[PDB]
């Protein structure tokens, strides 16, 4: 006997079964049993907060009206042009702000019906969630992108979502992000909305995301190092060479303001203050002031022995002070920013 | 009995009900209250003034043709696929540029008819909604997006629309935005449009958003300040050290130029003056005169007693006349933008 | 009586409406009274010459075949998902590159039919209209964007389209643009296609927008300025102090070219010279001429009392010649581009 | 009569005529005449190396089975609706990467069935056609993008495509565009395929594109040549004058330097060499030899009179040999890219 | 007879034939032979790490059911609009982000059905195909892209696919690409799933792409070697030329800034450390380092014979030390990313 009309036995008009009516109408939930594997991942923008996937995503029910025994084979597949015949999950990314379905070729549909009455039903789609992302601490940040399965129209009582025990989440080998270091360890949640109407099942997953460092660090933090270590070249310089020290001084506080402008297009647009800007920040104040320095010296020697010897100390005493209090100042920035401001993911 | 051959009943054939004709048909208009949930909200963009809305709209309204009392239930459903055998309001969005609704798993609609005739109707949506932003006053400034909920062709002794009184409009937690800050006050109004062809109902929210300082702060104005600080350390300088001054003088001007040009890819692109440009433009003639006030001094002292007197007065009263001046710059910019130009959001 | 069913026995199959045989069949041409409402107006792009609009477009006419007298109400509406049963003209905009319609929430179209027979068709649309700019005379451009209402398949002899007498086109208040002003005057005119078919009736809408100049004047026209008369300081400076005049110079120079170099990225991408192009290259060759009069200066004076008397009038000379002569060419510029450039926008 | 049952009848069921089957389906191929129209052309991108463009295309053949004699009228037109009740050739661009129709009022699609069974069948639609560009030589480069015509499923035997003889394709008047010039000349030609299947008809247009150069001259290779001028202004400095000749080097590469860089943005980005960047190179070459120059007579010089001759005739030698070894090189690059490397374009 | 009506018998109602059942439903499984054609190739991009194709799929299969003998004809087509009536494999790309298929003028699908048969299926269609990148070795990297054919719920003992013997994979002639060289070789890879449910056919391609290097090596590379060079001089310069010596290597420096700067905004945008960026790196640290040997002989020299002359040592080892330190750290480099980090495809 051929499966096609097996299927239209099974649920056509002589059995009348109504895919507007959930399997167990009268008494208990409909227990969805969900996994989500992971094709691809990227696409991750700050401009409008947001990320995208290529998922496939499984659910598997009981319908005990699509049992069968007279027909030989273990399984029957539902054509992917016919699936308005049964009824499915109203499941919905919560946090979705655009998705599709896959098309090219056949349907990237799939549909299976056990003998027990037991439905796997497995699809292929796109999507871009939305993730609220905090960049402050931008260089250092850590961020957690989320995946939320809701019912739509369907109360706790009616539908309930579970996520499957052995492995509900999994990411395909070899992905590999510009920006992230998608890591390992992905939380499995439970967040029950509770509105007016009553309890609405929710399942999620979160994702955990490291920033990579190595082009910050060896583009912009190293390269402002070196030009605050140049600007204290000038506390070695003679006392007497005005032109000397004044244009170190100032094609310091030149390059520190290119290094600061180049760096500006490739950082995020936001408009709050980060850890980079804090770093850029402080290495201008100090380029600055190794400049003020050399006018307070300058100033003070002509004043016609002691002011001689006056404007020397200040010298000898900027080559300690100056490179001691930058010191510190790495040193409260490193441990607020990798140690204190950085906490557990969870 | 089957809750959907009880709809086929109510609004089949037999009922002689029709989608295209009001409830109410002969006598008042039909009341449609409004609720808003927004999901998301971000992507607002100066060159296309606009921004972008995930939203929940609920609506709801009588329609004393779909009173039942024999069914025991006391609500129904209606399939998604089958909304258009009722009468829904043509309601629209006046200020909209592009929107779409979501499908991906089963339709994001939802309706419910009550035992009284009530209608619950709630549909999930993407907008893109215009709001003309004015940009003047650009670091310091406040803008209103709208949204307005309009009829396309019922009058209003047809079909008015209302917000709900408890909470029309609400906004899911922890959502962030690169530039902006949401504000917890919202707008609630009227916008009857009058026409030739009569009044036609038109509900509306004002969201309002206030940009963050921290960043133009950080790395505009105080390197810019820091910059026509440095400018001022000409006065200090010995007057027969012209190439030490002059250096000074023009590589400020260079430092100066390169901080606005590279500041110019960041800020929005329009063609009007903005209190950033006015900031920038005086930070520029304040480096531009203290070079000319070198070549002052420079030209009136070498005339061959008198002349090194009044040259090193020149220099003596710049010492205290350029701070003094930028400080009054400074209280009148600040207060004309924080406090005169500031004004009540309403 | 349902209007419906009147709708129904109006365009029945026993009525004979045949909604590809346009009204008045043998005789003379139907003629379509057009009004467009302009809700918003933007995305003005010079890269693929074109803008984008959001309108409201109403067509009026006759049809002697909708005459009703029996019905008692005035007016009757067509349902949007029945527009394939009733005539309607095949406009189309000739200068659209892409258009779509709007369908969320119901359709955005509305159609009454009034008992003379006079039919009202206003749909709400979205356009790209194609508008080649010119883009010399740059900062002090003005631009005409057209839009064009033509017929695809029917000669002149058989439809005629027509402005409405009393106000054809409308723009919303409160409209804005980041870079163009929208003058209120518009030109209603006849662009009527002559082919090899025949005349096709074409009505057209011109808009006048003129470029804002506020920003270009603050940020590029005045720091050149300075940057020019800055240029001008190393005549006042002493003959015999090379290194000044020479870093001050070259420094000129460079200042000139990272001021030209971070303007590049804001203006319009181009093959041809703007107007802002001559006033930039006018400027480097003044800082450019300026050090080139301080190298014969140089090379005049020492050849070792006549040689440097006659190296001091070089500079004397170029005290008044350089300003001199940077008078007549923004006399010159300013005269070229704001008033003989300058054209009546008909 | 009704021309719609008209058109029933000579294409209904008792017609027998099979819109699979093409005209003269046992003999002679069926010959296809094509015209193009374009009424907008660019969004030419190196980037994705393709064009855009907006065209009515018009084919003409004759079907035998539509020849009427009855009907009084010389011409029939079928509704857009229903054009898949008729045979069309199915021609397809061989180089689009994508293409739509229009849709917006009425569907932008005409066919016209004359008396002795010509079917003239005109179309509006976009397309996005792929180019393959050099961009070596690439100021002054020219580019040809092609638009082909094949079949998609006949072989020669079946289906030809002609040219029409006296006008196959026409250009819209008053098109402008950012980067290019549109030349009048246009290539018909003949790009017939031959593969495993057999000949399949296909027809070409070939489009001639030159870029315009006064932007390029203006922005680029004027300010870098009088850069270049203003490092051989050392060569008139006094040899003594070690901080203004090293530091007018210096800041020559400097200014070399931020005039490529800010260049860098603007140009095209490939991985290959560009006329323009052998250009940068060589002026870059030319302002770090004038600096080693003077390394070299400054090195000369001091070696404590027969070294100050020596390091004295390394100067007026230079001041002739740079300037002409410059203009030796302006002439063979001039001559290679704008007579040698210029080609015809057939 | 007509070859509509044959092709109405063979897979009409009478046949029984079942578009949802494979061919040899029983037994072995089918064998599907595949072909590629490649129009066109391009948009290779690092940020959302894939790239897009256009190509013609061609798959052969045999289908027993189909064999005909009654008609006169070889072979026979089947309407693209009537593909839903025969049973085709549910191929689909695995790595696909995004596809479409092509309808401008007719749907751009074939089908042929031979006597034995056997059928071929050829369809155009666009493709993006994700592709990780690694982009450390950045100017002189090679990536390798691959396109999967699986099928989606078909297990090999249902399905095969093989690649054709002959010629599996073509690229149209004249591509080319802005960054990318398409190597001609080609690797034809077996890729079998397996899962849970079963063994998954898929067949693979792998394309080779190696970058173009000589925009690289001309505008970055090499100016920086000369930046580096011109950094060597200060050790030719006397050692008491204090303003000369400073402010070279400071204006160095400077320039070594805006080089790398500018340079910035052209490089992907990874957040780890690529080659340039080691280049960039070690080319800063060499001008920072000539800057502090200068800082180190200006301090030993004044001390107040022996002072003078440890002070002109460090000055002598100095001009051979540099030099031979970084023609070290280039033979290293470019050893180590040319020929040890370089490896073979396979
Ligand atoms: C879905 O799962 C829930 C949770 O296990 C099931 O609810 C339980 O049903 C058993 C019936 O044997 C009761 O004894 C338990 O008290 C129920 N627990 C709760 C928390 O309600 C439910 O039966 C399942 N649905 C179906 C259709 O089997
Ligand atoms: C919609 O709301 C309006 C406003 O309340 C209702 O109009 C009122 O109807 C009552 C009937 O009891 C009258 O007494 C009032 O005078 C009406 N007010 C106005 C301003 O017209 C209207 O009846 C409501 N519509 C429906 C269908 O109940
Ligand atoms: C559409 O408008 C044209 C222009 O007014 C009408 O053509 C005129 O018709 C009147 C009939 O009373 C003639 O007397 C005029 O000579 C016509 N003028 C021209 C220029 O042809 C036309 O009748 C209108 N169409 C309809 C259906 O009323
Ligand atoms: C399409 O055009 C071709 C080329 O002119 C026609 O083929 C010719 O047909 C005539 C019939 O009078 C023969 O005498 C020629 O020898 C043919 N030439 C070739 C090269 O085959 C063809 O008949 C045309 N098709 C139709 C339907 O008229
Ligand atoms: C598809 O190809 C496979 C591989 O050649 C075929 O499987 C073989 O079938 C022959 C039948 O003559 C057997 O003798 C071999 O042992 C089979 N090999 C394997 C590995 O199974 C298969 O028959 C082909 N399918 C069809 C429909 O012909
Ligand atoms: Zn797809
Ligand atoms: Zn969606
Ligand atoms: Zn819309
Ligand atoms: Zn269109
Ligand atoms: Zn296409």
């Amino acid at each position: 006997m051929s499966p096609s009309d097996f299927l239209d036995k099974l649920m056509g008009r002589t059995s009348g079964y109504d895919a507007r009516i959930r399997p167990n109408f009268k008494g208990p939930p409909v227990n969805v049993t969900c996994n989500i594997f992971i094709n691809s991942f990227g696409s991750i923008a700050e401009t409008t907060m947001d990320y995208r996937v290529n998922i496939f995503l499984r659910q598997k029910w009981n319908d005990p009206r699509l049992a069968y025994s007279e027909y030989p084979d273990d399984s029957l597949d539902l054509d992917p042009s016919m699936l308005d015949s049964i009824w499915k999950p109203d499941l919905f990314f919560a946090n979705e702000k655009g998705a599709n379905f896959h098309e090219v070729t056949t349907d990237n549909k799939l549909l299976r019906i056990f003998k027990n009455g037991n439905v796997l039903y497995s699809i292929r789609l796109t999507l871009t969630l939305s993730c609220p992302m905090d960049l402050k601490n931008f260089p250092m940040d850590v961020q957690t992108c989320i995946m939320q399965l809701e019912s739509f129209g369907y109360t706790m009582n009616d539908l309930i979502f579970e996520w499957q025990d052995e492995a509900p989440v999994q990411v395909a080998e070899g992905l590999t992000l510009p920006q992230f270091l998608l890591k390992e360890e992905k939380d499995l949640r439970y967040c029950t909305k509770h509105y007016n109407t009553g309890k609405f099942t929710c399942i999620e997953v979160r994702f955990h995301l490291e920033r990579q460092m190595g082009y910050y660090l060896i583009q912009m933090y190293i390269p402002s190092l070196l030009i605050v270590i140049l600007s204290w070249v000038s506390f070695w310089i003679n006392m007497d060479a005005a032109p000397a020290r004044v244009a170190l001084g100032i094609t310091t506080v030149l390059t520190m303001t290119t290094q600061s402008s180049g760096s500006r297009a490739s950082l995020p647009k936001v408009s709050y203050v980060k850890a980079i800007d804090i770093w850029m920040a402080v290495c201008l104040l100090f380029v600055f002031s190794a400049l003020l320095e050399y006018a307070a010296v300058n100033f003070v020697s002509r004043q016609h022995k002691v002011f001689i010897d006056r404007a020397k100390k200040i010298d000898t005493i900027s080559r300690a002070c100056f490179p001691l209090a930058f010191l510190i100042f790495n040193i409260f920035y490193w441990v607020i920013y990798k140690i204190l401001r950085h906490e557990d993911i969870h």
